[PDB]
Protein backbone atom coordinates (compact mmCIF):
# COMPACT_ATOMS: atom_id res chain seq x y z
CA UNK A 1 0.00 0.00 0.00
CA UNK A 2 1.63 3.43 -0.94
CA UNK A 3 2.23 5.52 -3.89
CA UNK A 4 2.09 3.65 -7.35
CA UNK A 5 5.19 4.03 -8.87
CA UNK A 6 5.85 3.97 -13.14
CA UNK A 7 8.32 1.26 -14.09
CA UNK A 8 10.19 1.59 -17.30
CA UNK A 9 11.45 -1.70 -19.86
CA UNK A 10 15.19 -1.16 -19.45
CA UNK A 11 15.17 -1.84 -23.34
CA UNK A 12 13.26 1.16 -24.05
CA UNK A 13 16.01 3.17 -22.25
CA UNK A 14 19.62 3.73 -24.43
CA UNK A 15 22.10 5.42 -22.17
CA UNK A 16 24.01 8.05 -24.58
CA UNK A 17 26.72 9.21 -22.29
CA UNK A 18 27.64 10.78 -18.42
CA UNK A 19 26.13 14.21 -18.22
CA UNK A 20 27.80 13.83 -13.86
CA UNK A 21 27.89 11.96 -11.23
CA UNK A 22 26.56 12.82 -7.54
CA UNK A 23 26.36 11.23 -4.35
CA UNK A 24 23.66 8.97 -5.72
CA UNK A 25 25.41 7.84 -8.29
CA UNK A 26 25.80 8.78 -11.84
CA UNK A 27 23.27 10.71 -14.35
CA UNK A 28 23.53 10.07 -17.76
CA UNK A 29 21.59 11.33 -21.37
CA UNK A 30 19.39 8.55 -22.58
CA UNK A 31 16.59 8.44 -25.42
CA UNK A 32 13.13 6.75 -23.87
CA UNK A 33 10.67 4.89 -26.20
CA UNK A 34 7.37 4.57 -25.74
CA UNK A 35 6.66 7.14 -23.04
CA UNK A 36 7.83 8.32 -29.90
CA UNK A 37 11.60 8.18 -29.17
CA UNK A 38 12.77 11.22 -26.61
CA UNK A 39 15.84 12.59 -24.74
CA UNK A 40 15.64 12.01 -20.89
CA UNK A 41 18.07 12.41 -17.83
CA UNK A 42 18.48 9.13 -15.73
CA UNK A 43 20.21 8.35 -12.58
CA UNK A 44 21.54 5.36 -11.95
CA UNK A 45 22.57 3.94 -8.39
CA UNK A 46 25.69 2.89 -6.76
CA UNK A 47 23.54 0.34 -4.99
CA UNK A 48 25.39 -2.13 -2.80
CA UNK A 49 23.23 -1.74 0.35
CA UNK A 50 20.15 -3.20 1.06
CA UNK A 51 19.40 -0.11 2.95
CA UNK A 52 20.14 2.09 -0.33
CA UNK A 53 17.19 -0.16 -1.89
CA UNK A 54 15.21 0.74 0.85
CA UNK A 55 16.00 5.05 -0.05
CA UNK A 56 15.58 4.25 -3.63
CA UNK A 57 11.78 3.28 -3.10
CA UNK A 58 11.21 6.27 -0.30
CA UNK A 59 12.72 9.02 -3.05
CA UNK A 60 10.80 7.36 -6.01
CA UNK A 61 7.73 7.15 -4.01
CA UNK A 62 7.90 11.23 -3.05
CA UNK A 63 9.20 12.06 -6.41
CA UNK A 64 5.93 10.37 -8.10
CA UNK A 65 3.74 12.38 -5.72
CA UNK A 66 5.43 15.46 -5.81
CA UNK A 67 4.92 16.10 -9.68
CA UNK A 68 4.04 19.73 -9.77
CA UNK A 69 5.46 22.91 -12.54
CA UNK A 70 8.35 24.40 -10.70
CA UNK A 71 9.82 20.46 -9.85
CA UNK A 72 11.94 18.25 -11.92
CA UNK A 73 9.63 15.92 -13.96
CA UNK A 74 9.93 12.07 -12.89
CA UNK A 75 8.80 9.51 -15.24
CA UNK A 76 9.38 6.72 -13.20
CA UNK A 77 12.11 4.01 -12.54
CA UNK A 78 13.89 0.36 -13.39
CA UNK A 79 13.90 -2.06 -11.27
CA UNK A 80 15.07 -4.66 -14.09
CA UNK A 81 18.10 -5.44 -12.85
CA UNK A 82 21.29 -3.42 -10.77
CA UNK A 83 21.80 -0.53 -11.61
CA UNK A 84 18.38 1.03 -10.66
CA UNK A 85 17.59 3.92 -12.60
CA UNK A 86 15.39 7.11 -12.24
CA UNK A 87 14.20 8.46 -15.49
CA UNK A 88 13.82 12.51 -15.68
CA UNK A 89 13.26 15.11 -17.89
CA UNK A 90 16.13 16.40 -20.02
CA UNK A 91 17.22 19.90 -18.61
CA UNK A 92 19.33 21.01 -21.36
CA UNK A 93 21.23 23.60 -19.14
CA UNK A 94 22.24 21.80 -15.88
CA UNK A 95 21.98 22.91 -12.44
CA UNK A 96 21.40 26.68 -12.28
CA UNK A 97 24.53 27.49 -10.32
CA UNK A 98 26.64 26.39 -12.90
CA UNK A 99 24.21 28.82 -15.23
CA UNK A 100 24.77 31.54 -13.66
CA UNK A 101 28.10 31.60 -13.48
CA UNK A 102 28.45 30.91 -17.46
CA UNK A 103 26.54 34.29 -17.85
CA UNK A 104 28.49 36.19 -14.94
CA UNK A 105 31.34 38.98 -15.26
CA UNK A 106 34.10 36.22 -15.13
CA UNK A 107 32.40 34.67 -18.24
CA UNK A 108 32.50 36.96 -20.74
CA UNK A 109 30.75 35.87 -23.80
CA UNK A 110 31.01 32.13 -23.06
CA UNK A 111 27.91 30.94 -22.11
CA UNK A 112 25.80 28.87 -25.16
CA UNK A 113 22.35 28.39 -26.40
CA UNK A 114 19.78 29.24 -28.59
CA UNK A 115 17.29 30.56 -25.50
CA UNK A 116 19.42 33.13 -24.04
CA UNK A 117 21.69 35.63 -25.05
CA UNK A 118 25.38 34.87 -23.98
CA UNK A 119 27.01 37.87 -20.80
CA UNK A 120 24.36 38.96 -17.81
CA UNK A 121 20.78 38.20 -17.58
CA UNK A 122 18.20 40.73 -17.51
CA UNK A 123 16.77 41.65 -14.27
CA UNK A 124 13.57 40.34 -15.19
CA UNK A 125 15.31 37.28 -16.02
CA UNK A 126 17.08 36.98 -12.91
CA UNK A 127 13.87 37.57 -10.93
CA UNK A 128 12.38 34.79 -13.03
CA UNK A 129 14.46 32.73 -11.75
CA UNK A 130 14.26 33.98 -8.47
CA UNK A 131 10.25 33.30 -8.77
CA UNK A 132 10.32 30.02 -9.69
CA UNK A 133 12.38 28.76 -7.54
CA UNK A 134 9.99 30.06 -4.95
CA UNK A 135 7.29 29.00 -6.13
CA UNK A 136 8.32 25.31 -6.14
CA UNK A 137 9.47 25.96 -2.44
CA UNK A 138 5.64 27.11 -1.62
CA UNK A 139 4.53 24.20 -3.47
CA UNK A 140 6.84 21.93 -0.88
CA UNK A 141 5.86 24.06 2.12
CA UNK A 142 2.01 23.19 1.49
CA UNK A 143 3.04 18.96 1.59
CA UNK A 144 4.71 20.13 4.54
CA UNK A 145 8.52 19.26 3.10
CA UNK A 146 11.29 20.74 4.24
CA UNK A 147 13.88 20.87 1.69
CA UNK A 148 17.26 20.62 3.80
CA UNK A 149 19.50 21.17 0.79
CA UNK A 150 18.06 24.67 -0.65
CA UNK A 151 20.68 25.91 -3.10
CA UNK A 152 21.06 26.93 -6.77
CA UNK A 153 23.24 24.22 -7.55
CA UNK A 154 20.36 21.27 -6.57
CA UNK A 155 18.15 23.83 -9.19
CA UNK A 156 17.83 22.61 -12.65
CA UNK A 157 17.79 25.28 -15.78
CA UNK A 158 15.54 23.38 -19.03
CA UNK A 159 14.88 25.27 -22.74
CA UNK A 160 13.30 29.19 -22.44
CA UNK A 161 15.32 29.68 -18.60
CA UNK A 162 12.49 27.15 -16.75
CA UNK A 163 13.60 26.34 -13.57
CA UNK A 164 12.89 23.79 -11.73
CA UNK A 165 13.64 21.68 -8.20
CA UNK A 166 16.33 18.80 -9.05
CA UNK A 167 17.50 17.27 -6.19
CA UNK A 168 16.17 16.67 -2.59
CA UNK A 169 17.56 14.71 0.29
CA UNK A 170 30.61 15.48 -0.76
CA UNK A 171 34.17 16.81 -1.53
CA UNK A 172 32.92 20.77 -2.17
CA UNK A 173 33.08 23.52 0.78
CA UNK A 174 29.80 23.99 0.40
CA UNK A 175 29.17 21.35 2.67
CA UNK A 176 30.71 21.20 6.42
CA UNK A 177 32.67 17.88 7.09
CA UNK A 178 30.88 16.35 10.78
CA UNK A 179 26.07 13.61 8.32
CA UNK A 180 27.97 16.56 5.81
CA UNK A 181 26.17 20.17 6.32
CA UNK A 182 25.39 23.45 3.76
CA UNK A 183 26.32 25.14 6.84
CA UNK A 184 26.70 28.25 4.57
CA UNK A 185 22.94 28.25 4.02
CA UNK A 186 21.83 27.20 7.10
CA UNK A 187 20.00 29.98 9.63
CA UNK A 188 20.95 30.20 12.96
CA UNK A 189 18.00 27.53 14.84
CA UNK A 190 19.34 25.32 12.66
CA UNK A 191 23.09 25.66 13.33
CA UNK A 192 22.26 25.99 16.97
CA UNK A 193 19.27 23.98 18.10
CA UNK A 194 19.08 21.60 15.70
CA UNK A 195 15.69 22.87 14.14
CA UNK A 196 14.99 22.85 10.47
CA UNK A 197 11.56 23.70 9.61
CA UNK A 198 9.65 25.82 6.49
CA UNK A 199 10.95 28.97 7.85
CA UNK A 200 14.31 27.37 7.88
CA UNK A 201 13.95 26.75 3.74
CA UNK A 202 13.15 30.59 4.07
CA UNK A 203 16.46 31.63 5.54
CA UNK A 204 18.06 29.49 2.54
CA UNK A 205 16.26 30.93 -0.06
CA UNK A 206 17.31 34.19 1.06
CA UNK A 207 20.72 32.78 0.26
CA UNK A 208 19.73 31.21 -3.12
CA UNK A 209 18.52 34.47 -3.75
CA UNK A 210 21.81 35.93 -2.82
CA UNK A 211 23.44 33.18 -5.30
CA UNK A 212 21.41 34.28 -8.13
CA UNK A 213 22.04 38.16 -7.93
CA UNK A 214 26.00 37.07 -7.39
CA UNK A 215 25.94 34.99 -10.57
CA UNK A 216 26.47 32.01 -8.13
CA UNK A 217 29.19 33.32 -5.61
CA UNK A 218 29.84 31.02 -2.83
CA UNK A 219 27.95 32.18 0.11
CA UNK A 220 31.59 33.72 2.71
CA UNK A 221 33.52 32.72 -0.23
CA UNK A 222 36.36 34.56 1.58
CA UNK A 223 35.09 33.17 4.71
CA UNK A 224 35.87 28.99 5.93
CA UNK A 225 33.34 26.42 7.17
CA UNK A 226 33.70 27.93 10.74
CA UNK A 227 33.93 31.46 10.29
CA UNK A 228 31.26 31.43 8.26
CA UNK A 229 29.41 29.47 11.24
CA UNK A 230 30.18 32.50 13.30
CA UNK A 231 28.68 35.00 10.92
CA UNK A 232 25.48 33.54 10.52
CA UNK A 233 25.32 32.94 14.45
CA UNK A 234 26.36 36.56 15.69
CA UNK A 235 24.10 38.09 13.00
CA UNK A 236 26.15 39.08 10.04
CA UNK A 237 24.65 38.93 6.95
CA UNK A 238 25.61 38.47 3.36
CA UNK A 239 26.41 42.25 1.86
CA UNK A 240 24.29 43.33 -1.09
CA UNK A 241 25.97 42.01 -4.77
CA UNK A 242 26.65 44.71 -7.20
CA UNK A 243 23.61 43.75 -9.52
CA UNK A 244 20.87 43.65 -6.74
CA UNK A 245 18.67 46.46 -6.71
CA UNK A 246 17.01 47.57 -2.85
CA UNK A 247 13.88 45.98 -3.40
CA UNK A 248 14.87 42.15 -4.44
CA UNK A 249 18.24 42.76 -1.26
CA UNK A 250 15.16 44.20 1.09
CA UNK A 251 13.48 41.00 0.31
CA UNK A 252 16.83 38.95 1.19
CA UNK A 253 16.95 40.93 4.38
CA UNK A 254 13.27 39.45 5.61
CA UNK A 255 14.58 35.67 5.26
CA UNK A 256 17.47 36.09 7.71
CA UNK A 257 15.95 37.57 10.65
CA UNK A 258 16.75 35.91 13.59
CA UNK A 259 13.71 34.56 14.56
CA UNK A 260 12.12 32.47 12.37
CA UNK A 261 8.46 33.72 13.43
CA UNK A 262 10.24 37.28 12.07
CA UNK A 263 10.62 36.54 8.54
CA UNK A 264 8.38 36.23 5.52
CA UNK A 265 6.50 33.07 4.61
CA UNK A 266 7.60 31.62 1.21
CA UNK A 267 3.74 32.47 -0.35
CA UNK A 268 4.66 35.90 0.15
CA UNK A 269 8.60 35.89 -0.94
CA UNK A 270 7.07 34.46 -4.09
CA UNK A 271 4.27 37.19 -4.38
CA UNK A 272 6.77 40.04 -3.87
CA UNK A 273 9.05 38.66 -6.11
CA UNK A 274 5.77 37.45 -8.91
CA UNK A 275 5.15 41.24 -8.87
CA UNK A 276 8.90 43.05 -9.10
CA UNK A 277 8.81 39.63 -12.39
CA UNK A 278 6.23 41.61 -14.01
CA UNK A 279 7.20 45.22 -13.48
CA UNK A 280 11.25 44.96 -13.18
CA UNK A 281 12.82 48.50 -11.37
CA UNK A 282 15.79 48.53 -13.65
C1 LIG B 1 24.39 14.98 -9.49
S1 LIG B 1 24.50 15.79 -11.05
O1 LIG B 1 25.16 14.91 -12.08
O2 LIG B 1 25.34 17.05 -10.84
N1 LIG B 1 22.94 16.12 -11.51
C2 LIG B 1 22.27 17.16 -10.98
C3 LIG B 1 22.78 18.44 -11.05
C4 LIG B 1 22.07 19.52 -10.55
C5 LIG B 1 20.84 19.36 -9.97
C6 LIG B 1 20.33 18.07 -9.91
C7 LIG B 1 21.00 16.96 -10.41
C8 LIG B 1 20.36 15.72 -10.24
N2 LIG B 1 20.29 14.91 -11.46
C9 LIG B 1 19.49 15.24 -12.46
C10 LIG B 1 18.11 15.02 -12.41
C11 LIG B 1 17.35 15.43 -13.51
C12 LIG B 1 17.95 16.02 -14.56
N3 LIG B 1 17.43 16.46 -15.70
N4 LIG B 1 18.42 16.98 -16.44
C13 LIG B 1 19.55 16.83 -15.78
C14 LIG B 1 20.75 17.28 -16.28
C15 LIG B 1 21.90 17.22 -15.54
C16 LIG B 1 23.09 17.72 -16.03
C17 LIG B 1 23.20 18.29 -17.30
N5 LIG B 1 24.42 18.79 -17.68
C18 LIG B 1 24.55 20.10 -18.35
C19 LIG B 1 25.63 20.15 -19.31
N6 LIG B 1 26.85 19.92 -18.55
C20 LIG B 1 26.80 18.46 -18.20
C21 LIG B 1 25.70 18.22 -17.20
N7 LIG B 1 22.07 18.37 -18.03
C22 LIG B 1 20.84 17.91 -17.53
C23 LIG B 1 19.27 16.25 -14.60
C24 LIG B 1 20.03 15.87 -13.58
Amino acid sequence: SGIRVHHIKRRDIVLKWELGEGAFGKVFLAECHNLDKMLVAVKALKEASESARQDFQREAELLTMLQHQHIVRFFGVCTEGRPLLMVFEYMRHGDLNRFLRSHGPDAKLLAGGEDVAPGPLGLGQLLAVASQVAAGMVYLAGLHFVHRDLATRNCLVGQGLVVKIGDFGIYSTDYYRVTMLPIRWMPPESILYRKFTTESDVWSFGVVLWEIFTYGKQPWYQLSNTEAIDCITQGRELERPRACPPEVYAIMRGCWQREPQQRHSIKDVHARLQALAQAPPV
